[PDB]
């Protein structure tokens, strides 16, 4: 399909592709991509499949999807870009470092899907399962309670306004998203670019602990995971934390160049 793609600023440092989560889109970005082209990185963004811009049923693709994309990105860039990915987006960046270990410069992963939530019930996911393979298409909600986003209620106001923000998610996404929270875990030795991680202590949407193990699994020694005290599933614009997580972004990127 005819995806929205995006470039912004002059690549001085190199590149850095967006990777957005489930049900938003890379609309919402616009801080941080402002104060990476002020360090000298190009920015790549693309909304997924089913998301944002982009054309499709809302909330129906993959994980494996989006990562046919980025080799996309990849091949057009004609250089090795660095991953920024959130949420389903950070499951999706860590699984391409993962399965395409030399394309890249590096991944920053910002609270990726890396453990279940305690609000999404067991037969939840063997559900996704078996829907993923009979009804791909078929359209559910995502579950998703959007005050537990953000501590900012007037930015969990935004993401409840923003016309291009949805709550469904295909049987076939279900399935591809914990089908690849495994497979990021089993295969974290295959990463061989430097990781940054970036957690919110007090996030039940992807709880926390998933990245502290993926920490643990991963060998590549250029490793770094960050916490964010009390911080909620999106940092970014949280009322204690959101500048200092754009930031830490930032000076890592700016440092890994
Ligand atoms: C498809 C069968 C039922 C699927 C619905 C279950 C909700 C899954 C929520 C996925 C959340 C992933 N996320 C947002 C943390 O990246």
């Amino acid at each position: 399909m005819e995806l929205y793609r995006a470039k912004f600023g002059t690549p001085e440092r190199g590149w850095v592709v967006l990777v957005h989560g489930l049900g938003e889109h890379s609309g919402r970005y616009g801080k941080l991509i402002e104060l990476l082209n002020g360090a000298g990185f190009g920015v790549y963004a693309f909304d997924w499949p089913g998301h944002g811009k982009s054309p499709g049923k809302r909330g129906h693709t993959s994980v494996e999807e989006a990562m046919k994309i980025i080799d996309s990105i990849i091949e057009e860039l004609g250089e090795k870009p660095f991953l920024f990915g959130h949420s389903l987006g950070g499951l999706t960046v860590i699984r391409y470092a993962e399965t395409r270990p030399d394309k890249i410069m590096g991944v920053v992963a910002s609270s990726p899907a890396l453990a279940k939530s305690p609000k999404t019930p067991s037969f939840m996911v063997a559900l996704a399962k078996v829907l993923g393979r009979i009804t791909p298409g078929l359209s559910l909600s995502n579950g998703l309670d959007p005050k537990l986003l953000s501590r900012n209620p007037d930015a969990v106001k935004r993401y409840i306004e923003d016309p291009l923000v949805h709550d469904r998610i295909s049987g076939k996404l279900g399935m591809s998203v914990f089908d690849n929270m495994e497979r990021a875990h089993k295969e974290a030795e295959r990463i061989k670019a430097p990781v940054l991680l970036l957690v919110g202590t007090a996030d039940i949407i992807t709880p926390p602990e998933g990245s502290r193990r993926l920490f643990e699994e991963l060998k590549v020694k250029d490793k770094t995971i960050m916490e964010f005290k009390g911080a909620y599933h999106e940092i970014f614009e949280d009322p204690e934390w959101g500048e200092e997580f754009h930031r830490a972004i930032v000076e890592w990127l700016v440092s890994h160049s």
